[PDB]
């Protein structure tokens, strides 16, 4: 089997994507934050604290005829800085482009976090990440590409994002159509439950490209690029009037500059990030000073390749035995 869905950007910015997700019987269709650094399949639902949601589509699970209580079972994600989302789970079929899982675990919000509140445009994630990481107590559930993975065609995914525009999420096959030139694969390590990989270097604009292994992780759930401080430097080095602000709390520029790219190695082969995905908006409405798209990774502790790094290129997520990740320009 295979399924194919498209992936939208939420606001003007493209500070996140939603994909639609079918749960339930009859189908209730939520959009979700396909989140490649997460393991959780979560929603705004029925029993989420009404003062809670607002404008959020919510699964209910008492109308579906599928749904069926996990009997003991939670789950809690806490965020570095912000509170906690947190529920109870249900088993109920799932299905992304007709591709169709029964039977997933599906966590139902009883509390979210002030952010996820403010934000109406997502109604939940659907982590892709390893189920290693996977949050629910006391018996660990899959993510739906887990569940899927043995009845597709190939145990792939591909994650194909626009940059202001709308983009593809395909499971179980390559569309060779979708880039251009050939796949590079690189390794990944699973052992912290990431799809961890290292890049082969950078290079700023039309600057020479800098070899250098750079540990990080492909995460379609960040926004960002975040790098290590001194790549992040010659970056910003090379915008007149950029500068770290620690109010702000990353790197700021001027509106009116018109931004370099920015070119990532993945083995021999280069990923170029065009300028203009750098540029995030004014830091406040009307401000003249905008946020910058590439931001170091020094408060984090890991290096990552956000949807910044992620939509200038063709992203395959090959779940086989011994996983590998693959990126074609576009």
């Amino acid at each position: 089997s295979t399924g194919s869905a498209t992936t939208t950007p939420i606001d003007s910015l493209d500070d996140a994507y939603i994909t639609p997700v079918q749960i339930g019987t009859p189908a209730q269709t939520l959009n979700l934050d396909f989140d490649t650094g997460s393991s959780d399949l979560w929603v705004f639902s029925s029993e989420t604290t009404a003062s809670e949601v607002d404008g959020q589509t919510i699964y209910t699970p008492s109308k579906s005829t599928t749904a069926k209580l996990l009997s003991g079972a939670t789950w809690s994600i806490s965020y570095g800085d912000g509170s906690s989302s947190s529920g109870d789970v249900y088993t109920d079929t799932v299905s992304v482009g007709g591709l169709t899982v029964t039977g997933q675990a599906v966590e139902s919000a009883k509390k979210v976090s002030s952010s996820f509140t403010e934000d109406s445009t997502i109604d939940g994630l659907l982590g892709l990440a390893f189920s290693t990481l996977n949050t629910v107590s006391p018996t660990q559930q899959k993510t739906f590409f887990d569940n899927a993975k043995a009845s597709l065609d190939s145990p792939v995914f591909t994650a194909d994002l626009g940059y202001h525009a709308p983009g593809t999420y395909n499971f179980g096959f390559i569309d060779t159509t979708a880039y251009t030139g050939s796949i590079t694969y690189t390794a990944v390590s699973t052992k912290q439950g990431f799809w961890e990989w290292t890049s082969t270097g950078y290079a700023v604009g039309s600057g020479t490209f800098k070899s250098t292994s750079i540990d990080g992780i492909a995460d379609t759930g960040t926004t960002l690029l975040y790098l290590p401080a001194t790549v992040v430097s010659a970056y910003w080095a090379q915008v007149s009037g950029a500068k770290s602000s620690s109010s702000v709390g990353g790197y700021v520029f001027p509106c009116s500059a018109t931004l370099p790219s920015f070119t990532f190695g993945v083995g021999s082969a280069r990923i170029v990030i065009p300028g203009d995905y750098i540029d995030f908006g004014p830091i406040s409405t009307g401000s003249s000073s905008c946020f910058g798209g590439i931001q170091s990774s020094a408060g984090i502790g890991i290096n990552i390749f956000g949807d910044v790094a992620l939509k200038a290129a063709f992203v395959v997520f090959n779940g086989a035995t011994t996983p590998t990740l693959g990126f074609a320009s576009k």
